[PDB]
């Protein structure tokens, strides 16, 4: 892909994240802690999940991040409506505002109703993300394979403002604390 010149900043919202995260001083890593992090509960926060989204909001153009996925055992990355549901239970689909795909027990699955199974050869340690708003794509990359295609979405519906979305996954196992971070440009 040649997708990096169209590289942006993002920034962690820290008023979204779920009461259990700890986001760094630059907003650029994020991890689950071991109890809730001392904050007050507000509509924005997701609740049942170890989800935040980035600051930043996008509603044209072109757009290209990276993230650092290395030892997790799970997570989920990829962009949302700006209005997407905060609070109780749902599925991670384009039916409900979602453009992800997630690491979960050895397996990669794109977040489709229902799931689809990835085939990735070289487990990723950086994901690259491309938004196309007007051609309604969202595409995956496998940094530490060359850049080689995960997974596109298609004939997207967007229906609203995007924003970057982030799931650090629960830690139920032990092996599974480390940070999602934001890879320099
Ligand atoms: C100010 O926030 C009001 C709230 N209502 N539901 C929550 N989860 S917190």
């Amino acid at each position: 892909h040649h997708h990096h010149h169209h590289m942006v900043h993002i920034t962690l919202d820290r008023n979204t994240a779920n009461s259990w995260l700890i986001i760094s001083k630059d907003r650029r890593q994020v991890r689950m802690g071991d109890t809730h992090q001392n904050v007050s509960d507000n509509k924005e926060r997701f609740s049942n999940y170890p989800m935040v989204l980035g600051a930043q909001r996008f509603s044209s153009g072109k757009m290209y991040w990276e993230v650092d996925v290395t030892q997790k055992e799970a997570w989920d990355l990829g962009v949302c409506r700006d209005s997407v549901q905060r609070k109780g239970q749902f599925s991670l689909s384009p039916e409900n505002g979602f453009w992800t795909i997630w690491l979960w027990q050895d397996s990669y699955e794109a977040g489709t109703s229902p799931q689809t199974t990835l085939h990735i050869q070289v487990p990723p340690c950086q994901i690259g993300i491309f938004v196309d708003y007007e051609a309604g794509v969202v595409s995956f990359y496998n940094i530490t394979d060359h850049g080689s295609l995960i997974y596109t979405f298609s004939e997207c519906v967007f229906a609203g403002p995007l924003r970057p979305f982030f799931n650090v996954g629960f830690n139920y196992s032990g092996g599974n604390a480390a940070p999602l971070k934001l890879c320099p440009l």
